[PDB]
C-alpha cells in the first residue's frame, strides 16, 4: 500500500495484477520475468528497495494477503493472492 512501484507493463488488460518481491531473490524476479513473458499488464514493487516507511507500508499490505509475509506474493485485483513462484497457478488465474 501502495499497489505502486514500477509498471513493467506491457499489456493484455487481465485485471489488477501486483507483485511484491525482493530484488535480491530469484524466484521473486523468475515471478515478475513470467509476468512479463505472459505479456500481461499488472506492477510490481520490490520491497527491499523501499524507503523505509514505503517499505513498511508494503510488508503490511503483503501481510493481508500473505500472513507468512513471504514473497513472492502475487494481489490480484485487491482479492486474490498467489504465495510463490506458481507458475500453473499464476497461469490459471490470468486465463493461461
Amino acid at each position: 500500500k501502495d499497489t505502486d512501484k514500477g509498471k513493467h507493463v506491457s499489456g493484455i488488460d487481465r485485471g489488477k495484477i501486483v507483485m511484491y518481491g525482493l530484488s535480491t531473490c530469484v524466484w521473486c524476479k523468475k515471478t515478475k520475468k513470467l509476468l512479463t513473458d505472459l505479456g500481461v499488464d499488472f506492477e510490481y514493487v520490490f520491497v527491499d528497495l523501499l524507503e523505509e516507511e514505503e517499505k513498511s507500508n508494503a510488508i503490511k499490505q503483503v501481510s493481508r494477503f500473505n500472513p507468512s509475509v513471504s514473497f513472492p506474493t502475487t494481489i490480484l485485483n485487491d482479492e486474490k493472492a498467489i504465495v510463490g513462484f506458481k507458475e500453473k497457478q499464476i497461469r490459471e488465474a490470468l486465463g493461461f
